[PDB]
């Protein structure tokens, strides 16, 4: 009767079968211990247009047919990554199930790892079931205790709020005020949270619940039943309530479920990744390259400076409009001049590329009015001049980094892409940063459902195309589609540093993102802030970003990307530049990954070696408490000597009343060195360890 | 504030009072030959708020006139194609700013009175105080004076393919019910609210017809009636989320028109719609824009006797996966390579200009109700389908292939392969296409006429205008005018077509009714020409009959209206009657004048046409269940000239549903003093060729008639 389904190394259990009513049930046990208690698999579908009962029943009244298993051990290598190469290593088991009365059938694909379960409904086609209409999934978590759950709350349109931490009992009544306000949101439960998920247990296990390769299907999020203690799939819906469009034969993404009893060990999983489909650009190694970069974007996120060039008009119209007999208020940082200082800064210093926001008509009614035809992603403004920036930086060896902010007009910006893209070619730009501000148009619709998430892989696809790479803020989260198309090099699809300008971001937010936020995929979280202190760029502005200095130089190593933002201004970075060192010499790809330290919500350390290299990069961010980290670099090459830069806070500092005080000192490291340092409150520190290619590198240095 | 504000249309007859009532509502009323044609009215509109009422929401009353300006306009246009060569655009005009102090906003309502009718529509100027807003209601009153006798049909955000309704305005309610026939994608929305281009028959002789112009940036408008009060009032179509239109100032409002004459004929004649529209502005036209006389692969699949899907084996199909190669096909797929060669011949034998394929490319086995997204891709052909070889076969015998786009409704993917499709067209000579968007409309929420899919068509149309193709568009909303625009835009059905007398028949008046109500405003592609009225003959399991004789299926070449005309049967069939297909073979397309000799709604329309360029005229008289008896004077002709005339008419025995295919032929010869005596039978109708003659070899044996 029941089925039964081992890890490889046998410390996971999955047990399946139907109950008397055959509605399909699972569980899963980790070390003997209960993640998953019996829950229930199925959906239900929206009636067909006016047996029309009975058909909507796909969660009961299955019987099993058949079963099959097989085993995989696979490794593979992504174009950028943490590691070089990724195992795939699993144990599967399909149930065919048969539903009697409505003469189909749907297959449940589970696939067993030594660090987690996977997930996913299969739709085959067959007479009774080719087009259908799912009114609602239902696939459960049941938990076996009120944990300790990182949450955001559940949200059709924005995942940038900060995160709470609280007991699952205590989700309901900390809900409205974890609901801050947002551009565009639609919460839709007052106990529904999004994924990853990730929670930690009164008997030592860490938990987390996700999804991977979203794919022709809406974003699923989780609502809690907190009386049971049961996650349960909640989709996004449409414009008509709905929440997804099928045609078989067709799969639901899957659905995961990482647990151990080492916190490192959620983060060392690539489970996300490996359900994924194998990569589909055959010449990606020949073009898609990590990032680093720097901008002109804090001028405007501070609002030091301005995307638009004009306030003297109370709208515009392109095509209408003659900004060259508007007057210039003054405030648009996009302006040639300025742009060639930044090519020159990125130059100097070693970096990829610079971005450039508002250098295109339109900005001055980007935000808030719901407007179709708001930009032509092609149009400069009178002061940019699109072919002497594209020639100063290809002199200067600086790729511009297109910017497509398409204020969630999304119609008016599939009309555009063809040409949009194409100018970016005809004009040397090869990575393209987009946004989706606002409610969507389509009116009707939210940033994750299938509709949007059909839009943002199109994007994507046609992007590949001309060979150019996409960053994509406010779009759905990432859930690994990245192996498939490695051109996708980051999301926002989080609460970033910009936030750290509109009020800022809980000191512990950058020991939660890597366990949830990083699940799926990088993140642009463009970090690098030296003055804290946002009222230095403009006096109005009182925020301070919650960091010390030292923590954001850790950032690099900690915050996982193949796209690395240098995000402050260059006179800022001009008046720290020995701790800026760290941000130039930082690399983007790697070879290896250790996590040394990790505890959601307190701290994450990690050691990095980079890619086709010999040198090692770490880096530690820690909350309110600091952290004393007991660093042990037996992980370096034996009988090698590695020159080692250790940028730490100084005594003393904090996040609020000290943030920029910090150290540097330089020395030698081997693999027997032991180093004991302190992240302040908000701190963190960041280690540099570049093996010795010649002796006089060491002079007058000694070991630490 | 300032006296209430006449306006006279330039021969006298028509005025207009406007003035603010004392709550500051605009009202508006209109007289004809000192009979009241529009009863006191207010005009203004309900905007969506961005414990208490916001009065930002409030656009219709609280204004105070703040300026007035006059004017008039005398000016003569020429239409790409049309039913006369030149359109004289002559109005009083009457501009009211009205101030709202509540709001501290303005905006302007903008009158133009001719001696035909009223137009008038709202503009709001760029201010500080009204930038962005969204219409919740627009409320443009049209006050009856009486419980008139109205021509219409459901009002619905997404088909206008039902049959009309004659009944008084008391009735509607009651007969709302049944009027809702069975349709792919419809969303009606009230029991008493009815679609625009309403014509109505007033007990004191007066014809009102109500309609608007130069839908563009904007809502489709319908009518909701107050049959209590009797009036009218405009309610548009809502979007996704139940608003009614997205605005940013400057911005106006599409003319809102009351046509009216104690003459129906005057109806027919009137241009405001057209003088409304923005002048042409496709500055080359004159140079690819064309009149098309067609036949097609079409009747096969409408009838059932072929079907538009390659294979039958499959339960669903997916684009770039499916390799119909592998699949068996049905043995009823019309569009393929030799059939299609066998229609460009008998085109080409017969003058034709082009020819009508459907079911030529892959996705077809999905095509209906399934709001399918990736549909189709306009571009791949189905095996059996030669498109290069059709192409060059077509282009040897001087005919050219319509290109035929269905998107099932699923526009993001129609959109998305657009110029792809635009440029696969033009790779493979086609310069025409027929479009379609059954089914309900994707992004699903929207439906067919809200200001969103409004966007789309002219989009396409204006795309397709960069590509120099010509565009035929169905299940679009219902035109306005915007063919002045752009002339491209060479048709639509937005009405119900041909394609339902396969489908159980359309009533038998229908087409005495079309050319009051969806004519106005642009041409439909109504596929006339059906010799063979019994679908059975194509498909056993047909029982529908088509409401009509021979003869008036070859009059509708004349008093249906188009620059583009399908003669719908299938060869064989005009093979049969070869004799009375030659009225088909030699009508024209486009005209220099057109006189509107018979007209009465509902029972009868007599056009007599000069073709273009020629010296030639063409009549044809359509009627309804009573026929029609017609007493034609052909003082229209010219003095001192001679005519080759061929009339085509209904036996005296002939009737739509008994003895449909009994007609007569005869020639002879017409002068300026020549009059007839023709009779249209039950359904029936009659057409005559009138041919000047430039040879007195022609008139040999001829007699006159
Ligand atoms: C540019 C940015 O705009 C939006 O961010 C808004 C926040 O979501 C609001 O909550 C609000 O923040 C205010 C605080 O609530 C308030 O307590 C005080 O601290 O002042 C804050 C600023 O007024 O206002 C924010 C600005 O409107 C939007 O939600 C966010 O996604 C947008 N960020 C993206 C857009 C662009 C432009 O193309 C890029 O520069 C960024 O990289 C994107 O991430
Ligand atoms: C092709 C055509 O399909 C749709 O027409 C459907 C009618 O709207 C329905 O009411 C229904 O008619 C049935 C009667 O209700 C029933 O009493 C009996 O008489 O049988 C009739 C036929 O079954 O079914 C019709 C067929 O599904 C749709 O509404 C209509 O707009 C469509 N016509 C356009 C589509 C194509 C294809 O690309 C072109 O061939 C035509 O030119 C278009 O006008
Ligand atoms: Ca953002
Ligand atoms: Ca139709």
């Amino acid at each position: 009767m029941q089925q039964k389904l081992t890890s490889p190394d046998n410390n996971l259990v999955m047990t399946f079968q139907v109950d008397s009513k055959g509605a399909p049930t699972y569980e899963l046990t980790y070390k003997n211990k209960v993640v998953i208690k019996p829950s229930t698999l199925g959906l239900e579908l929206k009636k067909e247009d006016n047996k029309l009962d009975s058909k909507t029943n796909l969660y009961d009244g299955f019987e099993v047919k058949d079963t099959q298993t097989a085993t995989f051990d696979e490794t593979w290598q992504p174009v950028w990554g943490e590691e070089k190469e990724i195992r795939n290593h699993y144990n599967e088991l399909a149930v065919t199930l048969y539903q009697p009365m409505n003469d189909r059938s749907i297959v449940i694909r589970f696939r067993l790892f030594n660090d987690g379960l996977g997930f996913r409904y299969e739709f085959p086609q067959q007479k009774s079931l080719n087009y259908f209409v799912i009114k609602e999934e239902h696939s459960q978590f049941g938990m076996n205790g009120d944990h300790i759950a990182f949450w955001i709350p559940g949200d059709y349109d924005t995942q940038e709020y900060d995160y709470t931490i609280s007991r699952l009992s205590e989700i309901r009544g900390l809900m409205k005020e974890a609901i801050t306000p947002n551009s565009s949101q639609t919460p839709f439960s007052q106990t529904g949270v999004q994924t990853a998920l990730m929670m930690k247990t009164d008997d030592g296990l860490y938990i987390n619940l996700h999804e991977a390769a979203l794919v022709d299907y809406s974003c699923m999020h989780l609502n809690l039943d907190d009386k049971n203690m049961v996650f349960e799939s909640w989709l996004t819906p449409d414009a008509k309530g709905d929440k997804g469009y099928m045609q078989t034969p067709c799969n639901t993404p899957w659905r995961t479920i990482i647990v151990s009893d080492d916190a490192r060990n959620i983060l060392a999983s690539r489970i996300t990744l490996n359900l994924n489909e194998p990569c589909k650009i055959a010449d990606a190694a020949s073009w898609v390259k990590p990032v680093k970069y720097i901008g002109v974007w804090w001028d405007m996120i501070t609002g030091k400076g301005s995307w638009a060039y004009t306030d003297e008009l109370t709208s515009v119209k392109l095509g209408e409009t003659d900004y060259s007999k508007t007057k210039p208020n003054g405030k648009h940082s996009a302006n040639t001049a300025n742009v060639k200082r930044y090519i020159d800064f990125a130059a100097a210093h070693g970096f990829d590329a610079v971005l450039v926001e508002g250098w295109n008509e339109g900005w001055e009614d980007w935000f808030g009015n719901s407007k179709d035809y708001v930009f032509d992603f092609v149009t400069p403004y009178p002061d940019f001049d699109v072919k002497e920036i594209h020639r100063y930086a290809a002199r200067k060896g600086i790729k511009m980094m297109m910017h497509h902010e398409t204020s969630a007009s999304v119609r008016n910006y599939e009309r555009h892409m063809d040409k949009a893209y194409q100018f970016m070619a005809d004009n040397g730009y090869n990575s393209v940063k987009s946004g989706y501000v606002g409610n969507i148009i389509p009116r009707g619709e939210h940033h994750y459902g299938q509709w949007m998430n059909n839009h943002y892989l199109y994007a994507v696809k046609k992007a590949a195309d001309y060979k150019i790479m996409v960053n994509a803020h406010e779009a759905t989260r990432p859930t690994g589609i990245c192996r498939t198309y490695p051109n996708l090099i980051g999301n926002e699809s989080a609460r970033g540093t910009e936030y750290e300008s509109f009020g800022g971001n809980k000191v512990y937010h950058t020991t939660i993102l890597p366990f949830t936020r990083l699940v799926g995929g990088p993140m642009d979280y463009t970090p690098g802030i030296f003055e804290t202190h946002c009222n230095k760029m403009n006096p109005a502005n009182n925020s301070q970003v919650r960091s010390t200095i030292a923590r954001q130089l850790a950032l690099y190593v900690t915050m996982y990307s193949p796209l690395q933002m240098a995000a402050d201004i260059p006179e800022n970075y001009e008046r720290f530049m020995d701790a800026f060192q760290f941000i130039k010499d930082v690399a983007l790809d790697w070879d290896e990954t250790n996590y040394l330290e990790a505890e959601p919500g307190e701290y994450i350390t990690i050691a990095r070696k980079a890619k086709d290299t010999d040198d090692w990069y770490v880096g530690c961010t820690a909350g309110e408490n600091g952290h004393t980290s007991k660093l042990v670099f037996d992980f370096l090459t034996p009988g090698k000597q590695y020159i080692a830069t250790v940028y730490a806070d100084a005594k003393d500092a904090d996040w609020k009343e000290n943030p920029q005080a910090y150290t540097i000192k330089k020395g030698i490291l081997t693999n027997k060195s032991k180093l004991n340092l302190h992240a302040a409150n908000g701190g963190g520190y960041a280690i540099s360890i570049k093996e010795v290619k010649d002796k006089s590198e060491a002079k007058g240095l000694k070991r630490l």
